[PDB]
DNA sequence: GAGTCGATCGGCGGGATCCTTA
DNA sequence: TTAAGGATCCCGCCGATCGAC
């Protein structure tokens, strides 16, 4: 994080511009000045859909262990959807999402933020299990995955 | 003078922007935030401001939201930014008998009134009262359209997606 | 932060419905 | 006095405390 000086007025400016909690000054200003090859859909269904069987996911012992390996490989599968998945996502007060773990820690507290394996993300954990599926439902309908894939997801969380 | 972040990637962005050297990074900001508002599509025109809300009743964004206020929002949001004075006469004359609906500050909408829930209108100096049914919502955005010269089918179907 | 997860439940916001005022 | 506007109040959604291991 680098840091530069505005004005008083120009400060008050960018501040009106400001959409939804919890975001940056950064996040604001990209967004004021308008500022790569995937997977198919149907082999990113594939791969959810051979996770959800893998051995890997059996193991994981609760739901938190389930919603971090689902969250590490959805972004795995397309990092610019997840990340627009992702960046819209929050709550009332707290950030659910963020590049570091003090934007988190700011906005909400207590909520126990862990950093997403095989990512640039992390997340919060103090949450219910209803919650978790909420975010990945929303995740993954923005990422365009089938309805009846998500459901099956969910219900393993 | 106030101090504020910005991700490393970004504070290269806006220092390769500078046109003689020593000038301050609010000079080049306020260059770029009021030149790079014209890299953005015209909104002079009735059928310019028509294709402009034709735009945000088929963007995503406004398809995103669940609730009435935000749509709201999103209409008040965009309406201030298609002609600023316009949308300015158009909310002197929008109060109600004892509540005020439009104003600068959050405090005098908490001072005329009270538990109406005042939020702020994003990319706007404005600040909207919140606790009213979906109607009424309606009726705001009706006479600042009407106000601002739309036509009447255009209006119907806006305030109908509210 | 650091023992860890996450269900329960107080609390807030959305906005229909009910009430007040002229 | 009925319309027009205010704002109470119920339900659903979010936060985070504290119980269960």
């Amino acid at each position: 994080m680098k840091t530069i000086e505005v004005d008083d007025e120009l400060y008050s400016y960018i501040a009106s511009h400001t959409k939804h909690i919890g975001e940056s000054r950064s996040d604001i200003l990209r967004r004021m000045l308008k500022f790569k090859p995937v997977k198919t859909i149907k082999d990113k269904v594939r791969a959810m859909r051979e996770l959800l069987l893998s051995d890997e996911y059996a193991e994981q012992k609760r739901a938190v262990n389930r919603f971090m390996l689902l969250l590490s490989t959805l972004y795995s599968l397309d990092a610019q959807a997840f990340a627009e998945a992702t960046e819209s996502l929050h709550g009332r007060t707290r950030v659910y999402f963020a590049a570091d773990e003090q934007t988190l820690l700011k906005n909400g507290n207590q909520t126990k933020p862990k950093h997403v394996p095989g990512t640039p993300y992390w997340v919060i954990t103090n949450t219910n299990t209803g919650r978790k599926c909420s975010m990945i439902e929303h995740i993954m309908q923005s990422m365009q995955f089938p309805a009846e894939l998500i459901e099956k997801v969910c219900g393993t969380i």
